[PDB]
């Protein structure tokens, strides 16, 4: 825009392009997301309102929404680094447990807040978890599938990451819940600990089968109603559940217990963000400051 001067192209988001920009008048530095359409939704612009009214230390602030010239611009407070970059930069030594614990605890606070206000993220991944020099971590780039809804990928040519998708989404459930965000965060928690993605699928079925090979193929016993799901096939191979201690070594029992509750197959058995906050794993949580190279 004319009121904003592009500094750098931050990346090609899920809906559009993201730039680091400066408000040519206020001098404020922000993250600007540009969105593509001929009709322009309504339930969306109102769904965006819910997002703008969200105020929480662990949620990126949506400062302004500008609809002009068939383009939709979302102005967000700017953070200097994302968790994917931080994990890559920490791959040799790993992120220290106290910081992993702090980040998980803060993200659960953010989700607990979103969820109590009936807001779902839907697409948590390391790339949209932003961190600052003060030791905070915040949820960014909320899905809003209850608006445009992810069709194929994006609007040009970009491979959508399926690594953090909950099983119920992969099995075709149209009405998923807040539980989908807990699953994604559990996958991220595992990744921070082991320094390797938990379920790195390269297709929907491979994603589903990588989950099955690790947690066991779900059945009516562990997930009532699973065989009646839209894309469930009786022909799915039957894999036995692997021993959990092989999953995230050398994470302690408190951490493994919490992770297991975040990865329950049944969305109704999966722990809530609020209940997770009370888990024994956080008894000694603190707020360390990360070493960030900007
Ligand atoms: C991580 C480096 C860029 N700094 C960013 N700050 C904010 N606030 C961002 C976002 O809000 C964002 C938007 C779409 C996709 C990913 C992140 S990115």
């Amino acid at each position: 825009m004319e009121n904003f001067q592009k500094v750098e192209k931050i990346g090609e988001g899920t809906y559009g392009v993201v730039y680091k920009a400066r408000n040519k008048l206020t001098g404020e530095v922000v993250a600007l997301k540009k969105i593509r359409t001929e009709g322009v939704p309504s339930t969306a612009i109102r769904e965006i309102s819910l997002l703008k009214e969200l105020n929480h230390p662990n949620i990126v602030k949506l400062l302004d929404v500008i609809h002009t010239e068939n383009k939709l611009y979302l102005v967000f407070e700017f953070l200097h680094q994302d968790l994917k970059k931080f994990m890559d930069a920490s791959a040799l030594t790993g992120i220290p447990l106290p910081l992993i614990k702090s980040y998980l605890f803060q993200l659960l606070q953010g989700l607990a807040f979103c969820h109590s206000h009936r807001v779902l993220h839907r697409d948590l991944k390391p790339q949209n978890l932003l961190i600052n020099t003060e030791g905070a971590i915040k949820l960014a780039d909320f899905g809003l599938a209850r608006a445009f809804g992810v069709p194929v990928r994006t609007y040009t040519h970009e491979v959508v990451t399926l690594w953090y998708r909950a099983p119920e989404i992969l099995l075709g459930c149209k009405y998923y819940s807040t539980a989908v965000d807990i699953w994604s965060l559990g996958c991220i928690f595992a990744e921070m600990v082991t320094r390797r993605a938990l379920f790195p699928g390269d297709s929907e079925i491979d994603q589903l089968f990588r989950i099955f090979r690790t947690l066991g193929t779900p059945d009516e016993v562990v997930w009532p109603g699973v065989t009646s799901m839209p894309d469930y096939k009786p022909s799915f191979p039957k894999w036995a559940r692997q021993d959990f201690s092989k999953v995230v070594p050398p994470l302690d029992e408190d951490g493994r217990s919490l992770l297991s509750q975040m990865l329950h197959y049944d969305p109704n058995k999966r722990i809530s963000a609020k209940a997770a906050l009370a888990h024994p794993f956080f008894q000694d949580v603190t707020k360390p400051v990360p070493h960030l190279r900007l």
